[PDB]
DNA sequence: CTTTTTTGCCTAAAATGTGATCTAGATCACATTTTTCGCATCTTTTTTATGCTATAATGTGTGCAGTCTGACGCGGCG
């Protein structure tokens, strides 16, 4: 596709785990785009505690909020989770490509709109539902993510307990307490990895 | 005999589990200021019921029918 063309003019960089791509406050001039790898986007306080806004999978764009307003600062940290294959594109050259071909936006707008779908749902559940429904509707959809293994009447996920406190942004010990109370609910069959029946 | 692949160890190391102990949150039945609403005033404002005008003026038709007609009633009509 366009991928290999653009790869000829190689901006594609390969980053290992945890090399910091984005600090916030940086200058916004370069779009990236993903070939391969997984990455977490996150934010923290002046006094240190950090928050994972989300994570992102292959095929998606980075940093898109900057192109519109010339000279913005980068909004959040985006810290490599694993080995990443990463495009890099200038806002100038990106606008050029916009004047060349906008059908790319046909695909792009869709994932953006469902980002709204999920972010509204984020703030909504933050308001309406306690930790119960919080991690309930976490694992219910964790049962649906590819890398999910089948459990005959159920589903298996082995993401054991560290990524979870990040994908929801919570303590793991409290996740413990209530995993065991959901085990008490006959909801979850879990021993590290969990069997969403 | 050499390679690589595996496991277990070294060696460094994150994630799990103690529950005891508060602490900001949210409830919760009942008094007060605001909306601007509804009917009585004004209060105009328009509109409406009523009232005069002193040279002089004296019997319609008014626009039509085109007239159906056969039988029977009924008042005449002798
Ligand atoms: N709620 C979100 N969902 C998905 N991606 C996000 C979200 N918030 C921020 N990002 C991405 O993280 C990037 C951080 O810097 P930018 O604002 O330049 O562009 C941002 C988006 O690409």
């Amino acid at each position: 596709p366009t991928l290999e063309w653009f790869l000829s003019h190689c901006h594609i960089h390969k980053y290992p785990s945890k090399s910091t791509l984005i600090h916030q406050g940086e200058k916004a001039e370069t779009l990236y785009y993903i070939v391969k790898g997984s990455v977490a986007v996150l934010i923290k306080d002046e006094e240190g505690k950090e928050m994972i806004l989300s994570y992102l999978n292959q095929g998606d764009f980075i940093g898109e909020l900057g192109l519109f307003e010339e000279g913005q600062e980068r909004s959040a940290w985006v810290r490599a989770k694993t080995a990443c294959e990463v495009a890099e594109i200038s806002y100038k050259k990106f606008r050029q490509l916009i004047q060349v071909n906008p059908d790319i936006l046909m695909r792009l707008s869709a994932q953006m709109a469902r980002r709204l779908q999920v972010t509204s749902e984020k703030v909504g559940n933050l308001a309406f539902l306690d930790v119960t429904g919080r991690i309930a509707q976490t694992l219910l959809n964790l049962a649906k993510q590819p890398d999910a293994m089948t459990h005959p009447d159920g589903m298996q996920i082995k993401i054991t307990r560290q990524e979870i406190g990040q994908i929801v942004g919570c303590s793991r010990e409290t996740v413990g307490r209530i995993l065991k109370m959901l085990e008490d609910q006959n909801l979850i069959s879990a021993h590290g990895k969990t069997i969403v029946v």
